[PDB]
Order: structure tokens, then C-alpha cells, then sequence
């Protein structure tokens, strides 16, 4: 089993399926963590610029415990340094916790330059008890019943940003230094992660946890502590 | 920080938190595990016996990453061996997995003999599309705005298990032997886990995952298979 999430598949062996995943087991700045909200730093206000262009439908593919859009117009400006959309993506349940608090779902915008240094923007999920939806996020999941099987692909519709954008913009922005939240779990990504969590559908949630299955990244040893495998490595 | 679910006190490093969790890092039937349900055994029909008896209000406790109801009627009958009542809790995400798919909720039904010997029933739970609950939980839910801290205690309503009970009966058990999905994480743990989700509301789940925050541990390697942290442990 390859690249899973499961068993000889799992983040406890990925550095076991290729030596090319020293920092899946090594790192001492893996992804995700558990943020601490006292603790962590905050995006200094108008350091992060944002861009999410309108975009007709684009493919939307089952990884395979992964449900991915790939879309290339779109760019994060951090401060001096401008990387551009490769995709977004998602998990279930979150990778990260907030104060311990894990949700249900967890979106991940990955960003390039031409160095190949990256960043992301995160968001939240939070199941809606009065039915609240995000019009974006619906028009993504919306043709799911078209990719059933892994490696498969289809179309979303139009992708409207304006939602999510000024969300982004009205709220906090947790940010730290950390990997790739799977293989190689490269370092030195910048992450972002918005301080509020969107709306969520009960619907929307089963459809997707059903497709995605689960893909979600056990947390890991504080930032720059030892990779909490290399830990209980000792023992012996 | 003591028996957590983050960095250094959570499932990776319970064995170093104390040597009489050995089971935890070396055992080859650790729990939870990811469910094949065209591979697993079910319990055979009629060798199980689920007695639940009508009970008053009991603790709900506060256990700081989780949340357990304390109750000593009741019985659980595995052929001619027969587990009493210790206590039932939650966990969310769920900690088994079913065909891969995870659950947003798990509940667990801790019985015991007097030699010791464990046995658990447990549930899976489902985000309810239409708003539906099991009174039951909804009656054990009740008071969770009474104990916001951890180590702090309350009472539940009237427990009637009339419902879950007869779910229990008319659907199939996913059985087998594993362990404590906690430190020590003891072998030899009878598995009976029904096949049939109970419906959870938004507004339940929510409530309970605030409290519990996240506490569940990862997967486990297969059945007799070495635990997937020796695995790991090559090298360093
Ligand atoms: C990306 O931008 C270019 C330039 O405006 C445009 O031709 C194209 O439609 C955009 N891609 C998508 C899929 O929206
Ligand atoms: C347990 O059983 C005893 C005897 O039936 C009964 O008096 C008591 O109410 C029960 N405990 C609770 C809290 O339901
Ligand atoms: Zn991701
Ligand atoms: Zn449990």
C-alpha cells in the first residue's frame, strides 16, 4: 500500500517506503501541529496579501484518501515574496488543532515561486448547526458523485472567491513555520492558517469524509523538538 | 504534560512516560485499528447477551480529554463468560475505522470480570442529515455545560437504553481481540463494535468536541503484525 494513511502506508512509515522521507521522521519542524492560540504569532496586518482570481470550472480529482482542485490563477504575497497557486485541497478530519481542538474539516491552498519555496492558506471547518453554508466550497463539492473511484477527475463549476477572500481578510491569521503535511514533508513551508473557521453542512461533510475516507496527518512534537518518532525511537 | 494526545505526552511517547506501558510500543495487537468489514469475523448470533438496565442520573465526569459516565449496572455475555459494567465514554474523532472511513464520534462500553479479563461494545456515530438523536446520549449530553473543566464531575438525566440496546440486536458486530486504546493499553481486550452508526446532531457533536477536544488514538499496524513504532524504530 502506497502513499497511505493506513498502517505500513501511514506517516509512522513513510521514511520506511522511500529515503527520500528523512524529514517525514526527522524533521524537528514537522506539520500539523497542535497551535497554540496564546502562543503563536499572528500575520502582522497588511504583511499578507492575498489574490483568488474568478475561475471556471477546474478539475477536481480523487486523489485517492484526497480530493484536490487544481487551479493556477492565484497568488499570496508575504510581505516581499510572491508565490502563486499550484492547487487546493482538503482533509478530514483537520490536521491541526486549535488549544487541543480538532475539527472536522480542513482546506489547504498551496502557493510556489519559481525557488520552489512554499506557503499555504488554511482554513477551518466547523460543522453549522443552522445549515450555513460556504457558496464556493458548495460549487467545489457539488460534482462529487462523478469521482467515486481514486484517479478519477471532473469539473467544478464557476469558483467564486469573493466569500472566502474577505473572510481571510475580516479574520486573524496564525502563522508559523513548518512541512508538508505529507511525503517528502519538505521544510520551510510558511503557513497560514485563518483564526476562523468556515460553515460547514452536514451533507457536505458526509459526502466528502465518504470520498476522502480519512487523510489526516497525526500532530507533532513541538517546533523544534525532536520528530516524535526519532523519540520513541529510544528504546531501545 | 501527563497521559495526553499532544507531542510528547500523546500515543507516540506513552511508553516513555512510564514502563508499564510497553503494550503501547510493542505489542502486535494494539487498538484501535482500521476495520476491513469484508475481512473481519462477526460475532455469531445469539453468542452475545448486552444487558442494560434502566439507571438514575450517574457521573459524568470530566477527564480532561474525555468524557465518561460512570455506571456499574450492567452485563455483557461472550458465550459462557460473562463482563460487568465499569463505565462508558467518548471519543471524537471516532478511533476505529471502517473501510478506511473514519466517524466524527466513537462511543465505548468498558466491561470487566474478576480475573480482569476486558471486553468493550462500542458505537460508531453519524452526522444526522435530518436532525436525528439517540435520547439516550442526548440524556447523557444534557449536562456537559456543568463540567467545562477537566477533573470536574456532574449528573446525568435518566439513562434508558431501551434504544440502544435493540440497535445493538438488530445489527451485525464487527469482533475481535485487541487492547486498551489508552496506557497500558493492555492486550487481550474482547472487541465488539455494532456495524450500524448511531445518528448525531451538529449541535451535540460540537458540544461534546469543545469539551473533549481531540482524543483518539492513530491506527494501528494489522493484527499480530509488529506495532508500527518498532517498525519505525530503523533507525536512530
Ligand atoms: C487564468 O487566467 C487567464 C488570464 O486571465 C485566463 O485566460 C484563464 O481563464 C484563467 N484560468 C481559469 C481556469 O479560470
Ligand atoms: C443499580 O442497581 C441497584 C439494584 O438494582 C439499584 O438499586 C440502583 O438504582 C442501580 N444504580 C443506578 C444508579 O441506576
Ligand atoms: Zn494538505
Ligand atoms: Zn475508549
Amino acid at each position: 500500500n502506497k502513499f497511505n494513511y493506513t498502517g505500513l502506508g501511514g506517516p509512522l512509515n513513510w521514511y520506511g517506503l522511500d529515503e527520500a522521507n528523512e524529514a517525514c521522521a526527522k524533521g524537528k519542524h514537522q506539520s500539523p501541529i497542535v497551535i497554540d492560540s496564546a502562543a503563536i504569532d499572528y500575520a502582522a496586518s497588511g504583511s499578507l496579501k492575498l489574490d483568488l482570481p474568478l475561475a471556471d470550472g477546474s478539475k477536481l480529482e480523487n486523489l485517492g484518501f484526497g480530493l484536490q482542485v487544481t487551479l493556477t490563477n492565484g497568488s499570496l504575497t508575504a510581505n516581499s515574496k510572491t508565490y502563486t497557486l499550484a492547487q487546493f485541497h482538503f482533509h478530514t478530519p483537520s490536521e491541526h488543532h486549535v488549544n487541543e481542538e480538532h475539527f472536522p474539516m480542513e482546506v489547504h491552498f498551496v502557493f510556489q515561486t519559481a525557488a520552489k519555496e512554499t506557503a499555504v492558506v488554511g482554513f477551518f471547518f466547523q460543522l453549522s448547526e443552522v445549515g450555513d453554508s460556504v457558496p464556493l466550497f458548495d460549487s467545489v463539492f457539488a460534482p462529487i458523485d462523478n469521482i467515486p473511484d481514486a484517479g478519477t477527475s471532473t469539473t467544478t463549476g464557476q469558483l467564486d472567491f469573493g466569500g472566502l477572500l474577505d473572510h481571510f481578510n475580516r479574520h486573524g491569521v496564525y502563522q508559523y513555520t513548518g512541512s508538508l503535511t505529507t511525503p517528502p514533508c519538505t521544510e520551510e513551508v510558511m503557513w497560514n492558517l485563518s483564526t476562523e473557521p468556515l460553515p460547514l453542512t452536514v451533507q457536505g461533510y458526509n459526502k466528502v469524509k465518504k470520498i476522502i475516507k480519512y487523510n489526516a496527518r497525526y500532530t507533532q512534537n513541538a517546533l523544534g523538538q525532536d520528530n516524535l518518532l526519532e523519540v520513541a525511537a529510544q528504546k531501545l
